[PDB]
């Protein structure tokens, strides 16, 4: 059903989720003045170091690399996190032109592109148990800009073509998702929800403060994506991203001054 498109996007969701008009919705703006340092919180701590990457999805919404998560694998633990989290999978959102496609924005401001690393809590056994409990996931966010190549990212992007239309899978082997990542570990974290339906609101969110650039030409390759199936209409997988909810009685820290 639920889209992006006008209608039966962003706007329409609350009505098969109403939860969408909740009080922890994702994404937000990060406002970097108001956000407050806090020293208390722990390093973060991305051990990826034995993740098993499985497939590569088209799903409908976005594409997704799927990891084996039937053990501590690949985990996210420390930074405002208790207890270990999984790595299960990862997928982005992205715009129709570089001025848009992130789903949280700095300030206002509007990435290319926006990388989940989505996890969940281990104390929930499986991240259909975790969906329902409110620390239940963690979601690591990266934004994207363009400029230089994520050499990282291209074994990604060239397989693409594979998986052109809703439904479409192929075998993703060896992928190392630390290819994605930037330098720094600063972070942003508030709580929050899944971005798209059913919007749960599950998930602690760790949002990296440095983007890592990529080419024109890798996000290029994003675009070229199909929403549908294939014989159905072409319509682009473009501008896949919820714009920023209503931040009500949330405070927004930093890990850094
Ligand atoms: C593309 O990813 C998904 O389908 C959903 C949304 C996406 O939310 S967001 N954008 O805040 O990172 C995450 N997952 S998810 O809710 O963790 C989705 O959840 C479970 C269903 O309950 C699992 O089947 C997972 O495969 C997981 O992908
Ligand atoms: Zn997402």
């Amino acid at each position: 059903h639920w889209g992006y498109g006008k209608h039966n996007g962003p706007e329409h969701w609350h009505k098969d989720f109403p939860i969408a008009k909740g009080e922890r919705q994702s994404p937000v703006d990060i406002d970097t003045h108001t956000a407050k340092y806090d020293p208390s919180l722990k390093p973060l701590s991305v051990s990826y170091d034995q993740a098993t990457s499985l497939r590569i999805l088209n799903n409908g919404h976005s594409f997704q690399v799927t990891f084996d998560d039937s053990q501590d694998k690949a985990v996210l633990k420390g930074g405002p996190l208790d207890g270990t989290y999984r790595l299960l999978q990862f997928h982005f959102h992205w715009g129709s032109l570089d001025g848009q496609g992130s789903e949280h924005t700095v300030d206002k401001k509007k990435y290319a592109a926006e990388l989940h690393l989505v996890h969940w809590n281990t104390k929930y056994g499986d991240v259909g148990k975790a969906v329902q409990q409110p620390d239940g996931l963690a979601v690591l966010g990266i934004f994207l800009k363009v400029g230089s190549a994520k050499p990282g990212l291209q074994k990604v992007v060239d397989v693409l073509d594979s998986i052109k239309t809703e439904g479409k899978s192929a075998d993703f082997t060896n992928f190392d998702p630390r290819g994605l990542l930037p330098e720094s570990l600063d972070y942003w974290t508030y709580p929050g929800s899944l971005t798209t339906p059913p919007l749960a609101e599950c998930v602690t969110w760790i949002v990296l403060k440095e983007p890592i650039s990529v080419s024109s030409e890798q996000v290029l390759k994003f675009r070229k994506l199909n929403f549908n199936g294939e014989g159905e209409p072409e319509e682009l997988m473009v501008d896949n991203w919820r714009p920023a909810q209503p931040l009500k009685n949330r405070q927004i820290k930093a890990s850094f001054k």
